[PDB]
């Protein structure tokens, strides 16, 4: 008789969404097991026929054989996900009828999934929103695609300034976020923490300009995207994904910036010991070492402020001593309240999680910022009551290679003299330390300073910085 | 023997701070029975050592007589309240120290303290900081000191603007909201959500140049402020009151308006049954009943807004069908964060907060935004769970008499032309129901449409509304 298993060998199940999400997995490494067995080359594995023999015999082999399928699950911590969504999963419906829920969590050093939320009820739903459904992560794209790449390309640094004047998109439409056109200029944390728009924007249209290869990052996180070239891109238009794969991009922020791939499989043995499968790590830096880090260092004041979310306050009554382990997370919210995300991590562990409904009607405008941050505070509680030091007590902390730059706050760059139309300028002021990932630091002031602005813009700024 | 008892007449003791407290108010009482018993005239009254007779004489009478003090406490929620401080104080802790503590839960309908916190712990320090300790209340002067009137007298309604501008104290000095000099018009909503001290400032100010009979209001409600003419009066400058007399003023608000004296004695007996105390109710309309009910909107959304407080946010994850009573509340902060208070009620109950230190040195900027916010959330959970309908699932709603204007958003007053130096003006825009307590309700837009505000002020406003 065949077997899964938690990760420390206890027996799931022989052969509710654990059982049917490591089993799907399982088949699918006894498929490549078998067509590698019976020597069918990759030309043979195209025919659809032939597909469609092989995974049923790989279905067939678990069945019948004896294979010993050992997960990456954790028994309790998985037990207490379920728990917490049976009891507090009510706390999603938000007048929008029956809320829906996908979460994952992982091990930042290892991406092994310690156990999951695949939906509200099962035996209702069928639905895996863990690991199958695949929507939009709206603005949780932005430290990953936009911000984190222009940090570690030296492009920005922590104190940064950003435009988030009003702009259009290039059809004419303006940049909206909830119902503001936008703005003034504002530094790097306070785009974060509100999740502004248009300085995302404008971001990824420098990254355009610069030529940075923005799908080798993506694509070495596992992403796939088939269209680079959409403005909205960084506010994850044209980006869908599922759960557990979002979570490993922020996996890879916890981690220092190295990848490590998901996985809910780490093994599979015959009954006799054959290896039929292994997980192999091939671990990745996939943004430097200093980028990551000054990366953690914003995404802690994303969940401080408490601007796009209560989690803090939420976990703070729930478990005041868990809410003082180092949490940093963003926050995603889709154009029409279709989705919403809250992505989670301490040093030691990631936990993403989406809410929204399976035919994509639109979810309330609160539904984000304060009930899936609710049932997230329930969730992390109940994962921690499971197994009191899995999340830990380690701080992130800004890696050595870091470069601290002493920068105006107005320009986010160092103090100078700059040309504004006439009076070559003497400019002075309020400072602050900046981080950057290059090797130089800030650069001077210059009139351009911010990321982003039209000529309208700038005049308007500089005129304001003046004064 | 004399006892003390809870309000059910369950013993509290035969003659920590519910003894104290009790005891101290019962023996003024015996104190008027037994100087009018033995005919002193006020005169005889006045002399200091008559005086100190009579009080020895009423601590002995008590002591060895046999009389029955009926408190207004309620055992089971005094109880929880003790044990919650017991556990959950040390969350009032905020690095400056161990801070104290004082709380008041107070019957909107009767005056009644069913139960109260005195401090962090009596062993360790006896000051009560419920009935004796007077701090200045800070900005939950404001809608009882402020809006409140201004509203009462027809001088204000609910979507009223007021200058948030920059404008200085008579001695020169800017009036500062934390470390902000000012912004521009708002609504009276945004002022008391956020606090802001300017609007307050301006509208103490019209109510000064109406002549309004201020000080009229706060007597009826008991408090003591020796000097109405102070600018920072409405900021709680040049008031200080204890938690339990500041708490009656929240329940005249909660209460449509009507006060009912605070108090925790209802009866004092002989043993024979002769009545030496018996409280007297005296209900007071202080606000009319269409001014309470727009403010208890308005303070509806001071917690729901979540900007000064993450109370809500705290109480949703301790006991989300508790939240979602019909809360309404303000905060306190003092200019040197030295005191902070929040005061919350629901149609049934009022529960009065301050946390500080004894020797009024600075608490952090977030000890009312946070600590205190979650504590007290604690602190509401505990008083629930001990007496499940005490809260109560009424809802405060707009009395009858309330007059509804339709308003410009911009002006908060009736659209129609206006004179902008030149171009008489038709003034148009978006527009909204706003709340008024007088007979006619808003009037039309005057250049001057907002609460206070200089010539360069409107100037500014006009030019924007214009465009
Ligand atoms: B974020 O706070 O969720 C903001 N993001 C968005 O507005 C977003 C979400 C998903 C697709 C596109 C889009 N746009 O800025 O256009
Ligand atoms: B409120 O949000 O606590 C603002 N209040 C104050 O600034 C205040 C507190 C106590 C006395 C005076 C004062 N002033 O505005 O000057
Ligand atoms: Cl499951
Ligand atoms: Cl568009
Ligand atoms: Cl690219
Ligand atoms: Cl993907
Ligand atoms: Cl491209
Ligand atoms: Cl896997
Ligand atoms: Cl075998
Ligand atoms: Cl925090
Ligand atoms: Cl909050
Ligand atoms: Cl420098
Ligand atoms: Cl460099
Ligand atoms: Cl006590
Ligand atoms: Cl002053
Ligand atoms: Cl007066
Ligand atoms: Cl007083
Ligand atoms: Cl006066
Ligand atoms: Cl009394
Ligand atoms: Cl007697
Ligand atoms: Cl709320
Ligand atoms: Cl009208
Ligand atoms: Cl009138
Ligand atoms: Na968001
Ligand atoms: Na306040």
């Amino acid at each position: 008789i065949s077997e899964i298993t938690y990760s420390d060998g206890t027996v799931i199940a022989s052969i509710d969404y654990l059982y049917f999400t490591t089993l799907a997995e399982a088949q699918e490494r006894m498929y490549d097991y078998l067509a590698q067995r019976d020597n069918v080359s990759a030309k043979e594995l195209k025919n659809e026929a032939t597909q469609k023999f092989y995974r049923d015999l790989a279905a067939k082999e678990i069945e019948n054989g004896g294979y010993k399928i050992t997960t990456t699950i954790d028994q309790k911590i998985h037990s207490a996900m379920q728990s917490a969504v049976a009891d507090y999963g009510y706390l999603l419906d938000d007048g929008t009828g029956r809320v829906e829920v996908g979460n994952v969590l992982m091990d930042n050093q290892t991406g092994a999934i310690l156990g999951f939320v695949g939906g509200r009820n099962y035996q209702e739903n069928q639905n895996n929103h863990a690991f199958d459904t695949k929507r939009s992560p709206a603005s949780t794209t932005k430290p990953l695609l936009a911000y984190g790449i222009a940090i570690d390309q030296g492009l920005m640094g922590s104190e940064t300034i950003l435009s988030n004047y009003p702009t259009n998109f290039a059809n004419g439409n303006p940049i909206m976020y909830a119902n503001s056109k936008g703005t003034g200029m504002m530094t790097l944390g306070e785009a974060l923490n509100y999740s502004w728009n248009i300085p995302a924007y404008w971001t990824y249209r420098m990254l355009r300009e610069n030529g940075v290869d923005v799908k080798g990052y993506m694509e070495k996180m596992g992403y796939e995207i088939p269209e680079y070239g959409i403005e909205s891109l960084p506010m994850g238009g044209g980006i869908e994904v599922t759960v557990a794969q979002h979570t490993n991009g922020y996996q890879t922020l916890a981690n220092n910036g190295v990848y490590h791939q998901k996985h809910v499989i780490s093994k599979i043995e015959a009954a006799d010991g054959r290896v039929v499968y292994e997980y192999q790590d091939k671990p990745v830096q996939v943004y430097s070492k200093a980028t990551a880090t000054i990366m953690q260092g914003l995404l802690r004041e994303v969940l401080s402020s408490r601007v796009t979310t209560t989690f803090k306050s939420n976990l703070t009554s729930l478990n005041p001593t868990l809410a003082n382990a180092d949490w940093i997370g963003k926050t995603g919210t889709t154009g029409q309240d279709e989705n919403m995300w809250l992505m989670l991590s301490t040093p030691r562990l990631t936990l993403g999680g989406w809410i929204g409904h399976d035919d994509n009607h639109s979810l309330s405008q609160q539904a984000g910022y304060s009930n899936n941050s609710n049932y997230m505070a329930h969730l992390v509680n109940a994962i921690q009551q499971a197994s009191p030091s899995i999340w830990g007590n380690e701080r992130f902390a800004l890696d050595p290679s870091v470069v601290k730059s002493e920068v105006l706050k107005s320009t986010g760059q160092k103090p100078g003299k700059v040309s504004v139309e006439g009076k070559e300028v003497e400019v002075t002021g309020s400072t602050v330390t900046s981080y950057w990932a290059n090797k130089s630091g800030a650069p001077a002031t210059s009139y351009r300073f911010a990321i982003g602005g039209s000529d309208a813009d700038y005049q308007n700024a500089w005129s304001s910085i003046v004064g």
